[PDB]
């Protein structure tokens, strides 16, 4: 989610 | 989430 | 979340 | 959180 | 937290 990777 | 890697 | 790398 | 690596 | 590495 957002600007991560995943999560 | 946010800036992070993940989570 | 906020700046870190994760948590 | 906040500028942390992490917590 | 704050400007800590962590907490």
């Amino acid at each position: 989610s957002a600007f991560s990777a995943f999560a």
